[PDB]
C-alpha cells in the first residue's frame, strides 16, 4: 500500500468526491488532476524525471511530446507556466522541416502560453517558423489545422538575433491550412523576423483571428528583406483591438503590420507605431487557389497609425493562368499620420496607394467599388512626398467621401513613370483639405492628374484656406485623356490664384465634360448708352456655357454684365449697362462653367 | 487508515501546503480539488461510477444535477471537458418544460464548454430550447436570471434535424430575464432552429450580450418558419465580433442574422454570408413591458455581411393598450452585398428596409431621428430588386449621408402597394450613387417616390456616371403630395437626358418647394439689333425663379441670355444680344431653378 | 508513513503520471496542485488554519501575502474564489499608504477575481484606493508595474459609504507606472468614488487597457468633488466595450465617463447612462513627464451615451515651464443625447465642449486637427443650453463632417463672457441640422459666432426644415472680427426668414470673405420700353459681387432682373425687360453672393 501510493500511479488509489457530495461521482485524485495538463507533465528525463527549463535546456522535444499526447486524446488546452521561460533549441522533425519549423501544432490542442517561450542561440542567423500547423513540406500536400487556439497573458521572444541573410524566412506561428484557429493576449518581440503571424494558405482555410496582441520590435536589420506582422492568407479572418511598434530604422523602410489578402477579412481598432506601412489589401492570382481569385469585402476600420510610407495598399495581380480581382472594400475611422521624418528619406508618404506589382507592372490590376471614408490623415509640412492617394497603377474605381486630409498632395502620380487607366475616381466635395502644407507648394499641383487617361470621374476641390505657393489647384497634362467627368474648383480662397484647374490639352472642352473653375477675363464694351455688350478680349472661351461675376463694380457711370455666355469665336459676351455712353474696359474675376 | 485513504474521504485526510510555505494555509487535497468543478463529478450512476458519455447516453440528468448543486454553494464555474462529447436525450422537467427545455440555467453558474455538446435523436422532429433561463412556463411568472456566462471553445451541435412542424420553436440558449449574461467563443452549427440566442425577456434583463461566437449552418429545411439568430430582447445589450454563415436556399429567404428590440442595443464588427436579412431594429408593442415602448440608442456599426433580402429593417407598432416607438439609430461603417441571384428570387433586395407590421400595415409606425452613414451597398447588375432604401411604411425621419449606393433603386416603393406619409427623409448630395445598374433602367426612375405625401424631405441627386436608360432621375407621381421640401438634380451626366426630375402633378409649383434640374427649351428672340429678348416657346415655367444656360452659344451673329426668368404666362424671359438683328430660334440646356 | 501523508508534506508524497502515460513526469500530487494558487492558500490563522470570510473578517492581510508570494516566483494568477464575498477592512502599509492604499498590486502577478470584494465600514467617510499599483508614497519615485492583469466575473462592491469631505480621494484600480497593465470583465458598484480605474501616471506607461467592464452607482453624494469612472494617464492605452451607469442626481452634474489624457488612446465602443459628460480628451502641462507635451492620436469612436453635459471635452494648457498641445483627434460613429431635463439643470449641453483651464482661461488653449464626422447628437425641444459645439476656449482647429446634430444650436458661445480667438472651424455642408427646436429659438441664432475673432473658417449652413422662429441662421456681433473665410446659407426652407446670415459690423465687407445668403431687396426701374435697368433702392449692396433671382415674376408686361450686380454706391443693378414702357416697382428674394 505504502508502495502503491508513492509509486506513480498512487493518486489513482486516493478516492475523492466533490465537496463530500454524496450524489458526487466517486474518483479518484488522479482523475481530477487529469482534467488538466502543462508542460512539467511531459517535461522530463527518460526516467521520469522532472528537468528544469532555462537557457542551458532545449524545451522543445517536451512541448511537442505534450502537443502530441493531447491530440491522441481529442484535444485541450496545454498550459505553458508562469515564472518560467521556456527555450526552444533545435528544429522539429517531419513535416515542419520544410518550413524551418520548430514545433508542430495540432487540431483541437490549444496553447495556454502564460510563462515565456525564447530562442536560443542555436537559431542566430537561422531561418525558423515557431509555432507550424502545416503536417508536409509542401503545403499543397498538407492536411488542416482546425480548432487551434493560443492565448494567454505570455510572451514569444525571438531572442534578439539577426537575419543571416536576406533570402532567409522567419514567422512566429503559422496556421497553415487553419479553420477556426486564433492567437488572443500573446506579446511577441525581440526580433528580426518576416511575418510574426500566418493565417491560412493560399486561401485554404477560415475564422482565423489575431485578437488583443502585441508586437514589439520585431526587424532590426538592414538584412531583413521584407516583413508584414500578421498575413492573413485565408477568408472569414482578420486582426482586431492589437498593438504594433517598431523601433528600427530598418521597420520604418519595410515593415507593413498586417496583409489582407482573401475575402471577408478585417483589420480593426488597432494601434500602430514605426512601421512603413499599415496594410496591404491585395489580391494576389497566385494566391487563389483555396477560395477564388477575387477579394471582396475587406474592411480597415478605426484603426490608430504613425507610419513612414503608405497607410493601405491596394492592388490585384495576374498569372498565366489566373486574374486577380479586388471590389467591396471599405476604409474608415482611421486616423493616421506620416511620422517625422525628412522629405523622400522614406517610400512615399501616403494615405491610399494604387500599388503596381512586385514587377512593378501598372496593367494588370482590377480595383473597384472601394470607399474611403471618415478617416484623417496628416504629414508634417516638410515632407513633400505626402499625398491623400499615391494613383500609381490602373484603378477601375475609389470613392472618397467625408475624409480630412492634411498633406501635401491630394491626388498624385509621378510624372515620366506610370501612365495609370483611371476610372471612377469619385473626390467627393465633402473632402477637406487641410492647410498644413500652406506655402510649400512652389511649382507644384495639388491634384496632379499624371494619368494616361480619365473617365467617369469626380474631382470636386474645395479650400479651406489659401494656398497662393501652389502652381494649381488640379492640372491635367495633355497627354492625359479627360472625358465623361466632372471636375470643379470651388471659388473660396482662390481669388488670388492665377491659376486655379488647369487643361494643358485643352481637355475641358470635350463633349461631356463637366466643370467650373475660377478665372480672370479683361473685357471691353460697346460705346453705346444704356443696356450694352462686353465680349472678352481673349478668344480660348469657346467650351464655355455660362460665367458669373465674382468681383465688385467699383464704377458709378456703368456695370458689367452679371452673368456672361459664349460667341462661336470663343469670346465671352454679356449685357450690361451704360448709364452715361464710352467705351469700357475691365478685368473681372469670373467663374466660369461647362455644363454645370 | 488505508480504507479512509480508498475511501471518497481520501483525498480529505492528504495535507497539503501550497509550494511548502510555511505561512500558507494548511489544507487538504480534496480542499483544492474542490475549487474547481467539471461535468465528470456528476456524471455517475447511482454508486458513484463515472459514466463515459456517448451516442447511446443522455446526459442531461448529470449536467442538470452539476448545476443545481453548484447553484446551492452561490455559484462558480462548471468545465465540460475537452476530448468529449456530451449528448443531451430527453426533455427537462419542472419550469423549463413550458418552453421545451432541456437544461436550466441558474443564477452566478456558469459554463465553461470546452467539448462538444450534441443532441440525440431523441429531438428530431421536435421543439427545444436547449438551456433555458427561466424558471417558469409562463414567463410573466418566471424568476431572473443574473450572473450567468457560457464561454469556451467549445460547441453546441444541433445534430442537423430539421423541424417536425412550422409551428414549432427551437433555440440554444434562452437566457430569459436575464441580467450580467453572456455567451463567448462559442460555435452553434448543424441544425434547424428558430433562434441560437436569446437575450432578455419583451424588455426585462440587462447588459446580456453575445462576442466572438460563430453561427454556422442552422437553418436547413421548408418546414422552418422563421429565424433570427440572436433575438436582443433587453437594454444595454448587444451582439459583437461575431461570425455567421448559411448555405441553405431557405435561409436565403428566410434567416436574419440579429434582431435588436429594445433601447442601448447594438450590432458590431460582425461577419455574415448566406442570410436573407442584416439586422431588425424594431420596437413591437407587445414586447414593451420590461423596459418601455421606446427603442432608441440603437446601433448598428462596422459589420460585413453578403445577404438576399434587406440588410437593416425598420419598424414600430402598437396593441389595445401600446404603441411603439423607434428613433435615435445609428447604421454606419457596414460593407454590403446582395449576393449572385436572379431577379425576384428572394426577398426584395435593400440596405435599409422601412417595413409594415406583421399584419402588412403601413400606418402604425413612429420611426424617426435615424442617421445612415459611411456605408457601403453593392448588388450585381442583373438584381432589379435592390434599393438604398425600401420605404413601405410610414416615416417620421431616416437622414443619408456619406454612403455609397449601388444597386438599381436609391428611394423605391411600389406602386399601387403601399402609401406611404413620408416626412423628414433626407438624401445629402454627399451619397454617391454607382454605375453598376447603368443601362439596366430602361422604364425606371432611379428615386422611385411612390408615396401618399413627402414632407420636410431632401433629395439631392448627384449622378457620378451615366445612364441614359432611366426613365428619370427622381419622379413623384400625382398622387404624391409633396411640400416644404427641397429636391435637386446635380446637371453632371445629365446633358443626355429627356427627362431629369419628373412632377406628374406639377408639385413643384409649390409655395415651399424648392428645386432645380436640368431641362432642353426652346427660345425665339425678337428681331431687334442690339440688347433683345429671347421668350420660350412652351408656357410650363411659372413656377421658375431663374434659369441659366447649360449650352455653348454655336453662334456669331447674336447670343441667347446667359440668365432667365419667368413671366405670368409661364413663358421664360431673358436679354440676350444681337449683333446684327434678326429673329432668332435656338434650343438651349438650362439649369431650371426654383427659389434656390 | 501515516503521519507524513496527514502532515501538510504528504501530497509531497503521493505519485502521480499524468494519464497514467509512461512517457509523462513522474511527480507528486502536490507539484500539480502547486500549478494553480487561490486565496484559500493564504486566508489563514498563525497556526496555519483556514479562516471563512465574512463581514466581520478583513480579508487585506490574506490577500496581500499572497500576491507578495506570487511576486517572489516571478508571478502568476491568483483566484478570488467564486461563492464568496472577501470584505477589505484596514489600510495598507508601506509604499501605498501614501495613497490611501487598501492592497498593493506587484508585477507579473494577476488577480483572477471571480468572487466579490466588499469594503468593510472602517471605510466609511474615509479616503481609499483598494488596488495600488505605486510602490512609494511619491509617485515620481515609484518603481513601475508591469504585466498585472484583474479579470474575471466577479465584483468590486464599495460599500455605499458616502465620501466624508469633498478632498478626500477614492479609486478602485490605481495600476501607477503602470505597462502592459489590464482590467476585463470585472463589475464595479456601489459607491461614491473619484475614479473607479486609473492607468499610468503622468505620462509613465504604456498598454494599459479596460475592456468589458462594467461601472454602476459610483456617485452617491453631494459631497463627492467629482469623478471620472476611467482616467488614461499613459499612452498606447485606452478604453473598449465597457458599461458605465449612474442613477443619483449628483452624477449628472459631476461625473464623466472617460478621461484620455495621452497620445494614442482611445475610448470606443462603450455605452454611457446616467452621466453629465462622455469624455475629456485633454492635454494638461501638469502631466506632461512621461510621454511629451503633446496629445496626439486620440479616438473616441462608436459609443452610445445619454448624458446630461458635454460629450467630448477638449482642452490644452500650461504651466509655468511646459505648454500643452492637443492635436490629431477623431471623434466619429458616436450616437449621444441629453437625457431629459430642465433647461439649465445640468451643465451646458453639448456634443463638442472647448473648455477652458481650470482657472477659466480661455488663452493657453492649443488645439486643432480635430475631425468630428458621423455621429449623431440629439437634445429634448425644451432644452436650451444644447449645442453641438460650445466653442468657449482659443481654437486652433476642429472639422466636422457628415454628422447629425438636433439640438438648440450649432455652434454656440455665451456673451459677454470668453472671447474666443478662432481659427480653422470647418463646418461642412454635409452637417444635417434637425429640426427638433423648430419654433422655440425666439431670439436666438442658430450659429451665435460670439468670437473675438474668426478666420481661415467655413461655416456652411444648411436647414432641413422651416424654424421662422429663430432670430438668424448665423450672427457676427461687431466685436467678433472675420477674415479670410467662408459663410454660406443655402436657400432651402428660408424664404421667410427676415434674417439669414447678420454681420453686425459688416465683416462680410472683407477682402478675402466669402459668403452667399438669401435676402430680400427692393427695386425700381427705369421707364424705357425694351432691355431697361433696375436698381435697388437702398445703399448696402457694395460688398456683393452678383445676386440672383428667388421669386418668380408675377408680371406680363415685364420682368426684372435675372441677375444684379452692383455700383459704387451700393446698389445693386440689373438689366431686365419691360415689354411695354414704365417705371417699375418690385420686391424680390436674391441669393447675395461675394467672391462665390
Ligand atoms: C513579408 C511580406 O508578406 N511581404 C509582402 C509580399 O509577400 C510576398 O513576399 C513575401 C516575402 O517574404 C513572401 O514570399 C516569400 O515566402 C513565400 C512563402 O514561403 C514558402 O511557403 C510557405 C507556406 C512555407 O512555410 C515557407 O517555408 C516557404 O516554402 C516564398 O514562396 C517566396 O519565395 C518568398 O519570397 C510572400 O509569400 C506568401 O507568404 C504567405 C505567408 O507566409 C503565404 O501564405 C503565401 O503562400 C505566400 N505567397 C506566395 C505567392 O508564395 C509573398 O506573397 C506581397 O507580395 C506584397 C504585396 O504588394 C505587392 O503586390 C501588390 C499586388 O500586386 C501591389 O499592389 C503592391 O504595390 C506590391 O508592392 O507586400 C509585401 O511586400
Ligand atoms: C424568428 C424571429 O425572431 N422572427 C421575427 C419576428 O418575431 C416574431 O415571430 C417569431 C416567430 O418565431 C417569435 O414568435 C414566436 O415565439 C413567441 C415566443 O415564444 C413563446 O414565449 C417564449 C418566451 C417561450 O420560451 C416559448 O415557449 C413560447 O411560449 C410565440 O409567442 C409566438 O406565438 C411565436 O410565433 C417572436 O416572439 C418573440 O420571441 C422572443 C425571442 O424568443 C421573445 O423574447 C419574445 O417574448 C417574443 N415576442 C412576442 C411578441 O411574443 C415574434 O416577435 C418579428 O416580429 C419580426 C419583426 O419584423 C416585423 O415587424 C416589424 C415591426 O412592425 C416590421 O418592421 C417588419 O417589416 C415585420 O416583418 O422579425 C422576424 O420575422
Ligand atoms: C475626477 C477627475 O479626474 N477630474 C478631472 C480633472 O482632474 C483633476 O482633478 C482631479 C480631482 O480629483 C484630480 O486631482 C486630484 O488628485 C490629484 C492626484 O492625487 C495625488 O496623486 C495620486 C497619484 C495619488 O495616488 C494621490 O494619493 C494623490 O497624492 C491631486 O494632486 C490633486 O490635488 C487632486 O485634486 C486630477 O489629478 C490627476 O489624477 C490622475 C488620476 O489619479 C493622476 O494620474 C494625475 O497624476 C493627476 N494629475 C495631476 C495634475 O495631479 C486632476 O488632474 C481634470 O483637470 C479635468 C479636465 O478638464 C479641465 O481642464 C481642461 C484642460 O484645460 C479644460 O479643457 C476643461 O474645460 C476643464 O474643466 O476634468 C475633470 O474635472
Ligand atoms: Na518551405
Ligand atoms: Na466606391
Ligand atoms: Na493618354
Ligand atoms: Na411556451
Ligand atoms: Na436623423
Ligand atoms: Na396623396
Ligand atoms: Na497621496
Ligand atoms: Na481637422
Ligand atoms: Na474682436
Amino acid at each position: 500500500f505504502r508502495a502503491i501510493i508513492e509509486s506513480p500511479e498512487g493518486a489513482g488509489h486516493v478516492g475523492y468526491q466533490y465537496r463530500r457530495n454524496t450524489g458526487s461521482t466517486m474518483r479518484m485524485v488522479s482523475d481530477v488532476l487529469d482534467e488538466r495538463v502543462s508542460l512539467w507533465d511531459f517535461h522530463c528525463d527518460p526516467s521520469g524525471n522532472v528537468i528544469q527549463p532555462g537557457p542551458n535546456v532545449d524545451s522543445r522535444q517536451y512541448l511537442q511530446a505534450a502537443i502530441d499526447y493531447v491530440s491522441s486524446n481529442g484535444g485541450g488546452t496545454i498550459t505553458i507556466p508562469a515564472g518560467y521561460t521556456w527555450y526552444l533549441g533545435s528544429y522539429g522533425v517531419g513535416g515542419i522541416a520544410g518550413h524551418s519549423g520548430i514545433i508542430q501544432l495540432r487540431s483541437n490542442v490549444n496553447l495556454n502560453i502564460e510563462g515565456r517561450i525564447h530562442l536560443s542561440p542555436f537559431f542566430d542567423l537561422k531561418p525558423f517558423q515557431v509555432f507550424v500547423g502545416f503536417d508536409n513540406g509542401d503545403p499543397a500536400s498538407s492536411g488542416n489545422l482546425e480548432n487551434c487556439h493560443i492565448y494567454g497573458h505570455g510572451v514569444v521572444d525571438f531572442g534578439g538575433y539577426e537575419f543571416g541573410a536576406s533570402s532567409q524566412l522567419r514567422n512566429g506561428v503559422a496556421f497553415g491550412r487553419s479553420y477556426n484557429c486564433s492567437v488572443t493576449g500573446i506579446t511577441f518581440q525581440n526580433g528580426d523576423v518576416t511575418w510574426a503571424i500566418t493565417l491560412g494558405w493560399n486561401g485554404y482555410g477560415s475564422n482565423c483571428y489575431v485578437r488583443k496582441c502585441r508586437f514589439i520590435n520585431l526587424v532590426n536589420s538592414s538584412v531583413n528583406a521584407d516583413h508584414s506582422t500578421v498575413y492573413v492568407n485565408c477568408p472569414y479572418s482578420g486582426v482586431e483591438s492589437c498593438y504594433f511598434s517598431m523601433s528600427s530604422s530598418f521597420a520604418r523602410n519595410i515593415a507593413c503590420s498586417v496583409a489582407l489578402h482573401q475575402h471577408d477579412t478585417f483589420y480593426r481598432g488597432s494601434t500602430v507605431n514605426g512601421y512603413c506601412r499599415g496594410a496591404y489589401v491585395v489580391m494576389h492570382a497566385a494566391e487563389a487557389a483555396g477560395a477564388g481569385s477575387y477579394a471582396y469585402n475587406m474592411q480597415v476600420e478605426n484603426n490608430i497609425a504613425v507610419i513612414y510610407g503608405q497607410f493601405v495598399i491596394l492592388g490585384s495581380d495576374v498569372t498565366a493562368t489566373v486574374s486577380g480581382h479586388l471590389n467591396d472594400v471599405i476604409v474608415s475611422g482611421n486616423i493616421v499620420s506620416i511620422g517625422e521624418r525628412a522629405a523622400f528619406s522614406a517610400p512615399f508618404g501616403a494615405f491610399i496607394d494604387i500599388g503596381p506589382d512586385n514587377s512593378g507592372a501598372s496593367n494588370v490590376q482590377d480595383i473597384q467599388r472601394v470607399l474611403v471614408t471618415g478617416n484623417s490623415f496628416y504629414a508634417p509640412a516638410n515632407i513633400t512626398d505626402s499625398a491623400a492617394i499615391t494613383l500609381r497603377a490602373n484603378l477601375n474605381g475609389c470613392t472618397f467621401i467625408a475624409n480630412n486630409f492634411d498633406c501635401r498632395y491630394m491626388v498624385y502620380n509621378a510624372p515620366g513613370t506610370t501612365s495609370p487607366v483611371v476610372q471612377n475616381l469619385v473626390w467627393d466635395k465633402s473632402n477637406v483639405i487641410g492647410g498644413t502644407h500652406a506655402n510649400q507648394r512652389a511649382g507644384q499641383n495639388l491634384f496632379d492628374m499624371q494619368f494616361a487617361s480619365v473617365v467617369n470621374s469626380t474631382i470636386e476641390v474645395q479650400l479651406s484656406c489659401e494656398d497662393l505657393s501652389m502652381f494649381s489647384c488640379i492640372l491635367f497634362p495633355a497627354s492625359c485623356q479627360l472625358s465623361y467627368s466632372k471636375i470643379t474648383v470651388d471659388s473660396a480662397w482662390t481669388k488670388s490664384m492665377s491659376n486655379t484647374a488647369v487643361f494643358e490639352g485643352n481637355q475641358q472642352a470635350g463633349a461631356n465634360v463637366y466643370v467650373s473653375y475660377p478665372a480672370t477675363v479683361n473685357l471691353t464694351s460697346y460705346n453705346t448708352q444704356g443696356a450694352v455688350p462686353f465680349f472678352s478680349t481673349d478668344t480660348n472661351y469657346a467650351w464655355v456655357t455660362s460665367a458669373y461675376s465674382l468681383s465688385i463694380n467699383e464704377n458709378l457711370d456703368f456695370s458689367p454684365p452679371a452673368t456672361y455666355t459664349n460667341k462661336a469665336n470663343g469670346q465671352l459676351v454679356g449685357v450690361g449697362y451704360n448709364e452715361i455712353g464710352g467705351v469700357r474696359s475691365v478685368s473681372v474675376r469670373l467663374m466660369l462653367q461647362r455644363q454645370v
